[PDB]
This record gives C-alpha cells, sequence and structure tokens, in this order.
C-alpha cells in the first residue's frame, strides 16, 4: 500500500541510527554532584514541513501518516492548542505509547528520532540514582502537599514513597498495571528531564475531563531548569502535548504566513486569560515567577484578539526555536524528499 512511513525517522533509518548514536556520547555524566546533562544536542530543534503545498487528496495522505489526529483534534477543540491566530501552528507527531512516551515525545521534538535506545529514559534514571536529588526531593514534597500561588497522608513518610518514583524512571517493566512496556512517568520526572537537558519543557494538556473518575495528574504547565542558571540553559522551550495519558511533541510548522514562532504562556480560559502553571516553584520563586520566565525563556508580548468584540489584549508568549538540525542529521528533509517524489509519481498517476 501507499508506503509513506508512519514516522519521520523511517524515511532513513540509517541516519536515525547516526542520531541515536551521537546522543549518549553527548551526555556529560558528572559523578561529582551535578546532574547528568547534554553538552550540545539539547540545542537542536526540528520543524515539520508545509504540506499545504500539495494536492488535497495527497496532503491528507501525509497528515494521516505523521500526525496524531486524535490528540490534535482534542487539544484544538478545547481551544487549548493553536487557538491563537497571531502565532504559528504547532502539530502533534505520533509517538509510541509504550510507557516511555514522554522521552519519545521529547526526543522527537529536538531530534526527529524517538527514545528507541532508551538513552533519555536512562539519563533520567541515572540522575535519580547517581546524583544529588536533595533539591528535587524537596520541591517534590513541597508541591505534593501543595504550596504555591497559581494553583487552587499518615505520619512520617517521604523517603520510600520517593524511592518508588525512582523505580518508575527505570527501564523495568510493570506487571501490566495498564499494559505497557515501561513504567509511566509523572510531573517530577518532567522537571528533572528539563534540567538534564537544561531546556524548558512546556506541556499543553487536556482539561476536558468532566467525566473524570480519579476519586488526576495535572501535567500541563511550564517546567524550567531551575537547578541551572538561565545563562547556562537554552532559552527556547520544548513543547509537548498531553491528553488522557499520552505525550506527543508539538512541533512548529516550517514556512507559511508572517505569524511568529511563539507559544502563548496563558490559557484561553472561560472568558479570561489564565496564566500557565509553573511547576515545582518555591515560595520565593513563586513570587518572582514572571521574572524567572523572562529569564529562562525569551518572553514577548503579543496583541491577541480579545473576547469576540473588537477588543484586543496583550499576552505573554515564549519564542519558539527554528529548525536547526544539520543536514546529516535532519530527517524531516529526507522524509520531505520521499513525499516530493511519491507526489510527482502521484501527479503522473492521477492521469487515470
Amino acid at each position: 500500500e501507499q508506503v509513506l512511513p508512519q514516522a519521520l525517522y523511517l524515511s532513513n533509518m540509517r541516519k536515525a541510527v547516526k542520531i541515536r548514536e551521537r546522543t549518549p556520547e553527548d551526555i556529560f555524566k558528572p559523578t561529582n554532584g551535578i546532574i547528568h546533562h547534554f553538552k550540545t544536542m539539547h540545542r537542536y530543534t526540528l520543524e515539520m514541513f508545509r504540506t499545504c503545498q500539495f494536492c488535497p487528496q495527497f496532503r491528507e495522505i501525509i497528515h494521516k501518516a505523521l500526525i496524531d489526529r486524535n490528540i490534535q483534534a482534542t487539544l484544538e477543540s478545547q481551544k487549548k492548542l493553536n487557538w491563537c491566530r497571531e502565532v504559528r501552528k504547532l502539530v502533534a507527531l505520533k509517538t509510541n505509547g509504550d510507557g516511555n512516551c514522554l522521552m519519545h515525545a521529547t526526543s522527537q521534538y529536538m531530534w526527529g528520532v524517538q527514545d528507541t535506545d532508551l538513552v533519555l529514559r536512562k539519563a533520567l534514571f541515572s540522575t535519580l540514582k547517581e546524583t544529588d536529588t536533595r533539591n528535587f526531593k524537596f520541591r517534590w514534597q513541597l508541591e505534593s502537599l501543595k504550596s504555591q500561588e497559581f494553583v487552587e497522608y499518615d505520619t512520617r513518610n517521604w523517603n520510600d514513597e520517593w524511592d518508588n518514583l525512582i523505580k518508575m524512571a527505570s527501564t523495568d517493566t510493570p506487571m501490566a498495571r495498564s499494559g505497557l512496556q515501561y513504567n509511566s512517568l509523572e510531573e517530577i520526572h518532567i522537571f528533572v528531564l528539563c534540567n538534564i537537558l537544561r531546556r524548558p519543557i512546556i506541556v499543553i494538556s487536556d482539561k476536558m475531563l468532566r467525566s473524570l473518575e480519579s476519586g488526576p495528574l495535572k501535567v500541563g504547565g511550564i517546567y524550567l531548569p531551575l537547578h541551572w542558571p538561565a545563562q547556562e540553559c537554552y532559552r527556547y522551550p520544548i513543547v509537548l502535548g498531553y491528553d488522557s495519558h499520552h505525550f506527543v511533541p508539538l512541533v512548529t510548522l516550517k514556512d507559511s504566513g508572517p505569524e511568529i514562532r511563539a507559544v502563548p504562556l496563558v490559557n484561553r480560559d472561560r472568558g479570561r486569560f489564565e496564566d500557565l502553571k509553573v511547576h515545582f516553584l518555591t515560595d520565593p520563586e513563586n513570587e518572582m515567577k514572571e521574572k524567572l520566565l523572562k529569564e529562562y525563556l525569551m518572553v514577548i508580548e503579543i496583541p491577541v484578539q480579545g473576547w469576540d468584540h473588537g477588543t484586543t489584549h496583550l499576552i505573554n508568549a515564549a519564542k519558539l526555536d527554528e529548525a536547526n538540525l544539520p543536514k546529516e542529521i535532519n530527517l524531516v528533509d529526507d522524509y520531505f524528499e520521499l513525499v516530493q517524489h511519491e507526489y510527482k509519481k502521484w501527479q503522473e498517476n492521477s492521469e487515470q
């Protein structure tokens, strides 16, 4: 059948191997005290190519193949994604939901490849085992009991319950607690991840859960690499999408329109613009959160449409990085060449 790969890395599995090979070698594994972190690959960003340049029947062939139409529809339908008309569109790439989707999602955002070799999944577990997690454990216990400014047990036990969280970060398999190859990761894991990458992660999650039955995992929000100074970190975010219980990358589109590369730092709430939740902040930081954002992100103000009445409000948005992957490690180009060719062969074919 119409052989147009389901993922961008299939267009050239050899190149994909090159990427997956350079990755672990780019990991700084300081056995001194600081967390394991990447030296340069975390600065990479990929963008999807424009398909609005192809015939409709064909444009759909592509979208059906690479995009997670389910999460796309869901997050867009609740105006949680691409609701802003002044910024570029973000697209959700399919990602394996084998319990390591957070790593596959993150890995795809910057590299085009998934965490097939469990390098990122391994970096996380290594950090939580061979590094000082005193500050992580702290921020974890804090937001657990809940202690912030933009959100809303028994008798002594915060070392074993934490212990487990470290087990989930492992490559071990659950006893089909839900039926996946790896254990599911939560908030704290995302936070440690953005520190290992020294790059902020912003998760766009589904709120539509009037039918939820969790007695909930509030993943949506901003994860800043607070264990590092904004100077030693990358000021461009990694945008992820999140629905029932699955992560997907929300990569920006490559060309069309004069709109800017930016991701609004607010939600198109019910009539109001609510600020996005910034995870694991301390009482102090929480006070200066708008400062930290301007520091760890490249914050800009954008005049967005008001609430359907000639009014316009000024909102905060983080600038999104532009595709910077060198050709020798750029899978979007190869996949593009595939579609370019099957297309010329689609025009000559549609002569029937």
